[PDB]
């Protein structure tokens, strides 16, 4: 089996996958939107008490199944849980991230087709006013994407679009198919830092940024002064607990397969908490000092509020483009800021098809050419769907991170914690730990992250169970793909009790 070579390479591999789009996008908006730094308040909490609890039992299962050569939940949950219905179970860890991939690489590949476009200078070049700036460029996103103009729910993608999707896709190939430790750990050594300097740049040139509107530092202001009235809402805790789900890339099981990478005895309690830090570092640090920030310097805090609400996508595709066709150099900045972006999720990407490419590795016994080749092949496939029908990348991410974050967490925390035992557990956590867990998180585990996560599920339920035809095309897939699945790991069962 293979392994992480340095311990450096593994937390920069774990945080090459934590750390994507939306700690630079996603995050910023969501604190601005509940308290603002007042925020930080519910959000620092769920860290503690969920998020940190989580991230050490994936670590755990993770390691806990690779010393036993299976990287993958549907054999760890049969390892945790002798039972039919935990092979079943573990599809789901095989379903979610497979699922994301089939959107995820191709929002990946605007970002890269759009630095290329900026670095290259074929971008829109306005003109005033507002929506005088923001429509040259809402236009040019929706001419790479395809975005229907008709009643149909069909999107055309421009041909360059659909190539840097191509492209885009080779590359993680290239990258996987050299291994964990010769591709992804490698890379990770080189994205990573390549990706501190750029965030760090952008900060800096961001500082800077002054117009008749306002400047970057009543961006900081906007954003950071706490308003511990939007405490009361329930519904703040709510997406404080998400966040942190959505931050740390937990219940998609990508960390379970990395961990599994991971020696027998080696650490997984401090160095995850190293690789948990620098993504929440990323965020708060260098995630809410770009967009955010940029974003009220050139229209003012008078705008502040409706740009929050236009949402994280319109504000890092349409906004900040726009921004920067205005600024001195602005080009430049574009290109900079779409390859920060593009290598974001890209560190992301690859951490996510590990999974399917350890499944075929260790149940099915493919050769690592043949296990990314395969992984690639059903990716690329299923990208079609997303492609090209309009609003199914919505039902994708829904049902996959809906069902990932909501359901599939909480299912780790009983399977390993309240059917495998908690005592036996807590041992597989700490064992070969440089640091110790502290002994108030064995109470934490057992009952206050099932209980937060049974309560995110049921408010999520409460209010999603109640909430076009076409939706039906992208859930027949995803079933599909369940069903797909499902037969793999029976075909997995079967050829072991060949041999
Ligand atoms: C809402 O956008 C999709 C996020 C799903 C979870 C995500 N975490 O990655 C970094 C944490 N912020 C993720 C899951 C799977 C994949 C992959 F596409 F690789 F499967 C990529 C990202
Ligand atoms: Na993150
Ligand atoms: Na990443």
């Amino acid at each position: 089996r293979e392994h992480w070579a340095t311990r450096l390479g593994l937390i920069l591999a774990m945080a090459g996958y934590a750390v994507d789009l939306g700690n630079f996008l996603r995050f910023p908006v969501q604190a601005a939107e509940n308290g603002g730094g007042a925020f930080m308040i519910p959000y620092i909490i769920a860290f503690l008490l969920v998020g940190i609890p989580l991230m050490w039992i994936e670590w755990a299962m993770g390691r806990y199944g690779g010393a036993q050569g299976h990287g993958t939940t549907p054999a760890i949950f049969y390892l945790l849980w002798r039972n039919r219905f935990a092979k079943i179970l573990g599809v789901f860890g095989l379903w979610i991230p497979l699922v994301v991939a089939s959107y995820y690489v191709y929002i990946e590949s605007w970002t890269l087709g759009f630095a290329i476009k900026f670095l290259v200078g074929l971008v829109p070049e306005p003109p005033t006013d507002p929506d005088s700036i923001l429509r040259p460029f809402k236009e040019f996103l929706y001419s790479y994407i395809g975005v229907p103009k008709g009643d149909e729910p069909i999107l055309k993608p421009s041909l360059f679009a659909y190539i840097v999707f191509l492209i885009t896709m080779f590359i993680n190939v290239s990258i996987l198919i050299r291994g964990i430790s010769k591709g992804i750990e490698r890379f990770a050594k080189i994205a990573m830092p390549t990706l501190f300097i750029l965030a760090v740049f952008l900060v800096i040139r961001v500082f800077l940024l002054e117009t008749p509107n306002g400047t970057a530092a009543d961006g900081l202001n906007f954003l950071w002064t706490p308003d511990f009235e939007k405490l009361k809402d329930p519904g703040v805790w709510i997406a404080a607990v998400g966040q942190i789900f959505f931050s740390l890339g937990l219940g998609f099981g990508v960390l379970i397969t990395f961990a599994s990478y991971v020696r027998k005895d080696q650490d997984i309690v401090l160095s995850g908490l190293t690789a948990a830090t620098l993504n929440e570092k990323a965020s708060v640090i260098l995630g809410g000092s770009i967009s955010i920030p940029a974003a009220v310097a050139f229209f003012g805090v008078a705008n502040a509020v409706a740009i929050a609400k236009a949402g994280a996508f319109n504000l890092g595709f349409i906004t900040l483009p726009a921004i920067f066709s205005q600024t001195a150099g602005g080009t430049f900045l574009g290109f900079l800021w779409f390859f920060l972006l593009f290598f974001a999720g890209l560190t992301s990407s690859i951490a996510g098809m590990q999974g399917m490419i350890a499944f075929l590795e260790d149940e099915l016994k493919l050769s690592r050419k043949h296990a990314v080749l395969w992984t690639a092949a059903i990716v690329f496939f299923s990208a079609h769907l997303v492609m090209f029908l309009n609003k199914s990348l919505d039902e994708m991410d829904f049902w996959a991170t809906g069902i990932g974050v909501v359901f599939f967490g909480l299912t780790e925390l009983i399977i390993f914690f309240w059917i495998f035992g908690a005592d036996k557990a807590w041992e597989e956590i700490n064992r070969g730990g440089i640091i110790k867990v502290p002994r108030i998180y064995y109470y934490v585990m057992r009952y206050i992250t099932p209980a937060f996560l049974a309560v995110l599920l049921v408010v999520w339920a409460r209010e999603y169970i109640p909430k076009h035809w076409t939706v039906w095309i992208t859930r027949f897939y995803i079933i599909g793909l369940f069903l797909f699945l499902t037969f793999l790991v029976f075909l997995a069962e079967r050829r072991r009790n060949h041999e």
